[PDB]
DNA sequence: TATCCGACATAAC
DNA sequence: GTTATGTCGGATA
């Protein structure tokens, strides 16, 4: 038998594809024809065609050096298009044999192609193979495998895996029509109307790539479909009768999709499944059942699901679910037409434009079922849109609009069966105007696990169970604190920053630039006791610094690169090129904050820094910090209030003063409590020093942690839970549902 | 001025 | 290539 088909022979097609483009083979022609020839090869593999007769074909009527392959591919274009009835009575033999196969996939004339021996052999490679069993993962690999690599990220052409696709349609609908089978299977009338039922479904994925969730859902409803025919059979011992019994088909399926060339793929992915399907239903009952010539055909569109009115591809009041994998594109990642595409979509709402590109496949969504409540939908999406700044500026509008949300599942890591695999964590949101009175939230263990169901009361914008409230950026903090400070930002392309290996070679070379360097620490510099200076010129006499030939050469290197990019403020920066392009720099010691950490940490390494180090700007600091604060910013009470309003990258921690420290709900202490608190941050403190040589990470990995350190920990916890008056069940649950009330409490005021 | 963020970036097994 | 865990500067206000 032959070698069924895997995913290195997508990406071989797609060599095809972009081999055929090199030639000048382009545009809507090319797309078709390769999916087109996909449909073929496909076909002789089952029985759609006799067995190999698209490869005989080419290996006995076809010149090996290609000269007059596309000659013939373009005549069996034309006969698998013409009906039987009308095709030359002395046709060739060899193409009399195909059959008529016709639907929108065969009705357009092409312009003739042209191979070489190369691009023969490649696609009788593709014809050596069994593509009996396609599924996903090979639609996918092919769609991402004819994309550069800029392309398929700024599209987000990310295929979605089966396991992803089924965490998302069983909880929206496929359980539940498992359930309803289960519950009606042994009364026909009952069945018969549960039929019905499922021919009448439809399926709308408004950014839906090479179409696996359509082609997984129709699988699905093939599969049950089959037992709803077991079902029905009053026929006992004779054949179940298919053609006449069967409904569910492509037309129930509707997709928007920019990229022709997978809406291209969707539409003959629907196809196949669909003859996939026949095929197993024909080997469950005996009897041979095809949908050849192709009569039904999906509603795949191919256009910007943003700029045009959904109900031009399904009328709202004729549609069902929802569902699809929108894509991921950051706030300062995206160009200038899908911002504009964003806040299309958005309106005039403030700072809308720091949204994820996915966020607008929301109020589309949420403006299209307000006329059908009736409409359930789900949506991956990256897991920032539960996160940090982005949760005030979406969830206001979603909420206001009716959106209800009814199950979810939290961040978990993304990934799939084809090359480069991206590296972002993701949620699945699903959602509609009717509450439910049983909302599931899917849970991780292990963010690359399996999940867990877990009955939620109310499913929050964070996809947390709890209340409604939301933390909003702050320029200023509700409590009484110290303003904090975010620091110094070079955009110097480093030419300012050194090893200390650098630091020595550049003093030797250059003996009287020793005066301006200082100590360099970022948040890996600062947790990891690694070693790192900068040139920090803020007010050098320009008279020291003519002499300095090398230091030169750096500042000329820093306004080269300045000028270069893209951003008004950076080139407007190149002009006063030996400043750093954000100065925070204080002139009291200060308390430094690391901007991005891992979550495996229970607290985030804080400490207190000299004056004289400059501290960059993956670093918050406090300057001129009481300890006082510096047990506030390390106790448990702070670290879960970063850990559920902050944002995060992936899924480490990710700082910010104006999420985070400027929201944080506070008490102001008595006398005694600030002492017993600050006592209680020496007491951490000392417990640090007592380990020279281990760095901040060594010290706060939870599995190498000294339970010294713990203690002072556990110290500190106690005497800031009195200052609260929290008596609950110290857990993350309980700590973060108290701090709202007494945010809550605060914002009220 | 003043950032939050990254279908990531990249040094370390 | 996996694994572990934080740079750097854009875009915007
Ligand atoms: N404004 C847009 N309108 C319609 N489609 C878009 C738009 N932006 C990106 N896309 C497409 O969104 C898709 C995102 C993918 N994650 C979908 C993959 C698909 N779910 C699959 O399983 O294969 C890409 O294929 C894009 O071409
Ligand atoms: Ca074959």
């Amino acid at each position: 038998p032959q070698d069924p088909i895997n995913i290195k022979a997508a990406e071989r097609m797609g060599k095809l594809h972009d081999t055929l483009k090199l030639v000048g083979y382009e545009g809507h022609a090319l797309e078709l024809y390769l999916v087109r020839l996909l449909f073929c090869l496909f076909a002789e593999d089952t029985t759609i065609f006799e067995k190999s007769l698209f490869q005989e074909y080419i290996e006995t009527k076809t010149l090996e050096d290609g000269s007059d392959l596309a000659h013939h591919i373009n005549t069996l274009f034309y006969v698998l298009n013409t009906p039987e009835q009308k095709r030359l009575k002395n046709l060739d033999e060899h193409l009399a044999a195909f059959p008529y196969i016709n639907g929108k996939l065969f009705e357009e004339p092409l312009p003739p192609a042209q191979f070489d021996k190369a691009m023969r052999e490649a696609l009788l490679d593709l014809c050596s193979l069994d593509w009996s069993r396609i599924s996903p993962a090979i639609f996918g690999s092919l769609f991402q495998s004819i994309m550069d690599a800029k392309k398929r990220r700024n599209l987000g052409a990310h295929y979605t895996s089966e396991a992803n696709i089924l965490k998302l349609i069983k909880p929206l609908f496929l359980d539940e029509l498992w359930v309803e089978f289960e519950k009606v299977k042994n009364n026909k009338n009952k069945l018969l109307a549960f039929h019905k039922k499922l021919r009448g479904l439809t399926f709308f994925d408004p950014a839906c790539g090479c179409g696996n969730f359509l082609v997984i859902t129709y699988r699905e409803l093939r599969l049950l479909e089959i037992e709803v025919l077991r079902g029905l059979h009053r026929g006992g011992q004779q054949v179940l009768d298919i053609e006449h019994l069967i409904q569910i088909n492509v037309d129930q399926f509707f997709g928007i999709e920019i990229e022709e060339f997978p809406a291209q793929i969707a539409q003959v992915a629907l196809w196949l499944t669909d003859h996939q399907m026949n095929m197993k239903i024909s080997d469950e009952f005996g009897n041979y059942f095809a949908r050849i010539p192709l009569k039904s055909t999906p509603h795949i569109l191919n256009a910007n699901a943003l700029q045009i009115d959904w109900n031009d591809v399904l009328e709202a009041k004729k549609c069902c679910f929802i569902l699809g994998n929108p894509p991921f594109v950051g706030k300062s990642k995206q160009t200038p037409g899908q911002k504009a595409d964003l806040l299309s979509v958005f309106g005039n709402l403030k700072s809308a434009s720091d949204l994820d590109l996915v966020a607008a496949w929301y109020p589309k969504a949420a403006h299209y079922i307000q006329t059908n409540a009736n409409i359930r939908c789900a949506f991956v999406s990256t897991n920032s849109i539960t996160q940090g700044e982005q949760v005030s500026l979406l969830w206001p509008l979603l909420l206001s609009l009716g959106i209800k949300i009814n199950f979810a599942h939290r961040t978990f890591s993304w990934t799939n069966e084809a090359s480069g695999v991206a590296a972002v964590h993701c949620v699945i949101i699903g959602f509609g105007l009717k509450d439910s009175d049983e909302k599931i939230i899917y849970e991780y263990e292990s963010i690359n696990g399996e999940p867990l169901a877990i009955k939620a009361k109310n499913i929050n914008p964070y996809l947390r169970d709890g209340v409604d409230v939301i933390a909003c950026k702050r320029q200023q903090p509700i409590s009484k604190l110290p303003s904090m400070r975010y620091g110094n930002k070079p955009t110097d392309d480093g030419n300012f920053l050194f090893t200390d290996e650098e630091k020595n070679q550049f003093i030797t070379n250059e003996p009287s630039s020793e005066k301006y360097f200082r100590r360099f620490v970022g948040g890996d510099e600062f947790i990891n006791n690694t070693s790192r200076w900068c040139l920090w010129l803020d007010g050098a006499d320009i008279s020291e610094i003519r002499a300095m030939p090398l230091v030169l050469a750096r500042i000329k290197k820093v306004q080269e690169f300045r000028l270069k990019s893209s951003a008004k403020p950076t080139r407007q920066s190149a002009s006063t090129p030996m400043k750093f392009f954000y100065i925070s720099q204080p002139d009291t010691d200060y308390l430094l904050i690391p901007e991005t950490s891992s979550e495996n940490r229970q607290f985030i390494p804080i400490g207190f820094v000299d004056r004289n180090v400059i501290s960059s700007n993956a670093t918050y600091h406090i300057p001129s910090a009481e300890p006082l604060i510096f047990g506030l910013l390390s106790s448990t009470m702070h670290n879960c209030w970063m850990r559920n309003v902050g944002g995060r990258l992936e899924s480490r921690y990710r700082y910010s003063a104006s999420l985070v420290y400027n929201t944080f709900p506070w008490i102001q202490p008595n006398e005694k409590q600030s002492k017993a608190i600050e006592e209680a941050a020496f007491a951490i403190l000392k417990a640090r020093s007592n380990y020279p040589n281990e760095s901040l990470a060594g010290l706060y990995d939870p599995k190498t942690m000294p339970s010294e350190l713990l203690k002072a920990h556990q110290k500190l916890d106690k005497a800031v839970d009195s200052v609260y008056g929290f008596k609950g069940p110290n857990t993350e649950i309980a700590r973060i549902a108290f701090l709202f009330e007494t945010y809550q409490k605060m914002t009220s005021l």
